[PDB]
């Protein structure tokens, strides 16, 4: 199902901002935005494909999730081929939902760099262009990454599907009674809460998108985000500061 995301406050959209007003408005104050006419063009916009990912990286090893990333002893991975991933959980019947998530594709395949690009707001950080991480996120329909938070900004670009996310502000935090302060995740269901033992969570604030080809989202960091696959999808996502 599509989450109503016109009732919700959504993610602002802007094509190609400035640098300048990118930083002064967005990064600086920490604030969400989608940047739009960015990342359209990409090669693997075009190029990456069910058919084309399972023939270039299909022999290749990558570990896969299976679970709920609520806390640590409630998920596992898996090491398996890329071939084995898309006919497990993909093609076939899937009764488990797995995931190939949070995994750096592109140093394992250098081939695949050819096709994606830094965007250009990444050199408004400090730190280096080869210090910034690049992870691929990769899944059927369905996948689910709990309301968390990271250390560093992000770029996350989908390439293939469309996925819905929600983002909650670091002022917020009270109200989604983190499972531990010291990457932290909440202890909510965010399509699905607790309303009795979460009572704070239902009128905190939050922005909400359907992120889809093209598009790229802008986390600013330890900013909170939770996220729905809602088709077969492919997500590239860039950790900087
Ligand atoms: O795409 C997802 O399922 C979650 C991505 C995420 O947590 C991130 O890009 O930092
Ligand atoms: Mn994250």
């Amino acid at each position: 199902l599509i989450p109503d995301v016109k009732l919700e406050k959504t993610v602002p959209r802007l094509h190609r901002p400035s640098l300048q007003h990118f930083r002064e408005q967005f990064l600086v104050p920490g604030r969400p935005v989608i940047l739009k006419g960015v990342a359209d063009h990409w090669p693997c916009m075009q190029k990456w494909s069910l058919e084309y990912i399972q023939e270039i990286a299909g022999c290749r090893t990558v570990p896969v999730e299976v679970g709920s990333r609520y806390t640590d002893e409630e998920w596992s991975q898996t090491l398996m081929t890329v071939n084995e991933f898309i006919s497990k959980y993909i093609v076939n019947e899937p009764r488990d939902v797995g995931y190939l998530a949070q995994h750096q594709l592109f140093d394992q395949i250098p081939e695949l760099k050819q096709d994606i690009s830094i965007p250009d707001y990444c050199s408004l950080g400090d730190g280096e262009e080869e210090e910034i991480t690049i992870n691929a996120w990769f899944g059927p329909q369905g996948t689910i990454s709990p309301l968390h938070q990271d250390p560093q900004q992000n770029f996350l670009v989908q390439v293939m599907g469309r996925k819905y996310i929600r983002l909650y502000s670091p002022q917020e935090s009270g109200a989604l009674y983190p499972h531990d302060t010291h990457h932290n995740t909440s202890q909510v269901d965010v399509e699905n809460p607790d309303l009795e033992k979460f009572p704070k969570f239902a009128k905190a604030p939050f922005l909400s998108c359907i992120l889809s080809p093209g598009e790229i989202l802008f986390i600013p960091v330890k900013y909170w985000h939770y996220v729905r696959a809602l088709d077969l999808s492919f997500s590239v996502s860039f950790w900087w500061s």
